[PDB]
């Protein structure tokens, strides 16, 4: 029989605001070698982005951002017209790649079709300062100041000391040396160039020092998060993914500290379920939908201003898989992001769970949407326990629920949201939407084990609204 838990919504306890550009994706800079991928002609991928959000952020970086070289004088045919660059697997140096001017032109078209903004990585790892300044000039001219959110100078510089990009003695001070040189060169050529950093892999000790040292130079602070890895490790499983861990706790403490101590916004600019390119039977499963949806809300509740889920090609953890030649499809993780998309922007509200020690992995977030309607996103990440949730503090004549479901937590397919799969080019409409009648602010919702739900509550006395 279900675990009976209480959910107390407190509309008077206002939390952080979820901005319209909260959602986002991350891709390898190596993708810029193929101008057909981020292109106005890539209507399928653009549709998947628009379904994820009217607004949102595309971040380009990753390990390959150290191995990609802008060449303003490249033959256009230097482009690899067939490349679908999956997440870097981090085992060794990536292939070097050239970025052509047409790739940047096509990226602008893609941003225009999607309505998304851009975070753009620059090659501080293996590139020169002059070439970074040239690259930044072209991107600023082509993408424009309205859509260019930030440049980032190097990806995960806290790992340079061990992956061969720098000597083993590389540390924060040395990175701050590197960063200052690149910054200055770029600003000389592009006086309005926006920046973010440090784009760190894990090392939260770099965050406040970076923010303090470069406070007047950056728009926001960024760091990364991967829940699990390596993939070959038998301890890295679906159940573990449903649980908090010390890394997440430190990253969360980390973002709170930098926001409190500096007043700069934080963005989680690269995240996914398992590093080294993800884990088959974990990252590509319905479990990842619950993981990602919940992470979006948990991060927002802690103060994050956005997220970028890493992906590309047919990578085990990619939200969207495919190529311009064969077409694109939503993987399971996409459906967690879709639940968030459907919930929309607004302001988080107090929502406390009780009597939940036998269902400890259930999470719930309450939101007053921009339109004034209360929503509740719930993730029953308990793999073995169904729950019955007694919801109080929501006064509405009624709510509807859209379910996030698959027949088993490890399914690589059969994933639906609101009773429907996502179709071609991001097409999605709910086909199953159940009612919940309520009284005195009280509602009772059952959820199967390993499932999600989005509740949307009706306005009071709004039946005859225009
Ligand atoms: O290992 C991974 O999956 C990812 O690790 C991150 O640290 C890198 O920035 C990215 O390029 C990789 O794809």
């Amino acid at each position: 029989s279900p675990v009976r838990v209480g959910l107390s919504v407190d509309a008077s306890a206002l939390g952080h605001t979820i901005p319209p550009d909260y959602t986002g994706l991350s891709y390898e800079q190596a993708q810029m070698a193929n101008p057909n991928y981020f292109s106005g002609a890539n209507t399928q991928l653009a549709g998947f982005l628009r379904t994820l959000g009217r607004q949102g952020v595309l971040r380009i970086g990753g390990n390959t951002s150290e191995y990609t070289f802008w060449n303003r004088h490249a033959k256009p045919t230097a482009a690899d017209e067939h490349l679908a660059a999956g997440p870097d697997k981090g085992h060794h140096a990536a292939a070097r790649e050239v970025i052509t001017p047409e790739a940047v032109n096509n990226l602008s078209e893609f941003l225009d079709k999607t309505g998304w903004k851009l975070i753009y990585g620059l090659n501080l790892g293996k590139g020169t300062p002059e070439n970074a300044a040239d690259e930044a000039a072209y991107v600023m001219e082509t993408i424009g100041a309205d859509r260019l959110l930030a440049f980032q100078l190097g990806n995960e510089p806290d790992l340079f000391y061990r992956n061969g990009i720098r000597p083993a003695s590389y540390d924060f001070a040395a990175y701050a040396g590197d960063w200052q040189r690149f910054f200055t060169a770029i600003r000389k050529r592009v006086p309005n160039a926006p920046f973010a950093g440090p784009d760190t892999a894990y090392n939260t000790k770099w965050l406040v020092p970076f923010a303090d040292k470069f406070k007047h130079d950056v728009k926001f602070i960024s760091s990364h998060y991967y829940a699990e890895g390596p993939p070959t490790d038998p301890s890295m499983t679906i159940e573990r993914l449903m649980k908090p861990n010390p890394r997440l706790l430190g990253e969360t403490a980390g973002l709170k500290q930098v926001e409190a101590d500096t007043g700069l916004p934080f963005r989680l600019t690269e995240t996914n379920s398992c590093y080294q390119g993800g884990k088959q039977g974990v990252s590509d499963t319905f479990a990842a939908a619950l993981w990602a949806g919940d992470l979006m809300y948990q991060q927002a509740a802690a103060g994050s201003t956005g997220i970028n889920f890493h992906g590309g090609g047919y990578g085990w953890y990619t939200p969207v898989a495919g190529t311009p030649e064969d077409g694109f499809i939503a993987r399971p993780e996409y459906y967690g992001m879709l639940l968030f998309a459907q919930a929309g922007a607004g302001q988080l509200l107090g929502a406390k769970l009780t009597d939940n020690s036998a269902a400890p992995l259930l999470t719930a977030y309450a939101l007053r949407g921009t339109d004034g309607r209360t929503r509740i996103a719930l993730f029953n990440k308990n793999l073995d326990a169904d729950v019955e949730v007694a919801i109080s503090g929501v006064a509405s004549p009624s709510g509807t629920v859209l379910r996030l479901e698959a027949p088993r937590a490890d399914d690589t397919t059969d994933v639906t949201f609101g009773g429907a799969p996502v179709g071609a080019s991001g097409s999605w409409s709910p086909l199953v939407q159940e009612y919940v009648p309520g009284h005195s602010g009280q509602f009772v919702l059952h959820m199967r084990k390993a499932s999600g739900a989005l509740l949307e509550f009706a306005k009071l006395a709004a039946a005859l609204q225009h």
